[PDB]
């Protein structure tokens, strides 16, 4: 995250830390929202690679023990079946992973709500977005959580020739474009959390950034719009 400030310890339980075995060693690679307490839904991009995986559960600072985290591996992960490697502009950018054990939910540890089927939000709604990612365009991962202030832009604006046009679809959340605060790389597969009725929801997993630079005026960070998922979600958790 780009012009964020650090996230409080039980600000945001439903984040999670996707992360890779690099050698002997485990590194983050993207965010991801609890939403069972064994399935986490995240980016279908985060999981291309055929690498192994584990989540980690009530993390704060990536480089020290808060004596919070959960350390769980991945058992099984289903991309959506539309989701094609070359072209994230499509659209189906979301994946859920089945996690070899049920987590144990206290105050670091909670579930994600997810927002009510094809629910679109206004123009300039309140939004964070939060993650480990770069807090700038080729530098280096936060160790402590961040949060930044984003709020969406909508459709009509977003597809407009002044923004991103074409390559946004109507799945799609778009939030921020300041110049100022934005997702950035490995932040990809985390939540965007709305105030919807005085409850925060996710209704973005984050997808895609300029390639540009993350923070770029007029381009806004690009979100897969959970809303439109959530029958392909409940029909992979029913059957799984
Ligand atoms: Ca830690």
């Amino acid at each position: 995250v780009v012009g964020g400030t650090e996230a409080q310890r039980n600000s945001w339980p439903s984040q999670i830390s996707l992360q890779y075995r690099s050698g002997s060693s485990w590194a983050h690679t993207c965010g991801g929202t609890l939403i069972r307490q064994n399935w986490v839904m995240t980016a279908a991009h985060c999981v291309d690679r055929e690498l192994t995986f584990r989540v980690v559960v009530g993390e704060h600072n990536l480089n020290q023990n808060n004596g919070t985290e959960q350390y769980v591996g991945v058992q099984k992960i289903v991309v959506h079946p539309y989701w094609n490697t070359d072209d994230v502009a499509a659209g189906y950018d979301i994946a859920l992973l089945r996690l070899a054990q049920s987590v144990t939910l206290n105050s670091y540890v909670q579930l994600g709500v997810l927002p009510r089927a094809g629910t679109i939000l206004a123009n300039n709604s309140p939004c964070y977005i939060t993650g480990w990612g770069l807090t700038r365009t080729n530098g280096q991962l936060a160790q402590t959580l961040q949060q930044a202030y984003l709020p969406t832009v909508d459709y009509a604006i977003c597809s407009s020739s002044s923004y991103w046009g074409s390559t946004v679809k109507n799945s799609m959340v778009c939030a921020g474009g300041d110049g100022v605060r934005s997702g950035c790389q490995g932040d990809s597969g985390g939540p965007l959390h709305c105030l919807v009725n005085g409850q925060y929801a996710v209704h973005g997993v984050t997808s895609f950034v300029s390639r540009l630079g993350c923070n770029v005026t007029r381009k806004p960070t690009v979100f897969t719009r959970v809303s439109a998922y959530i029958s392909w979600i409940n029909n992979v958790i029913a059957s799984n």
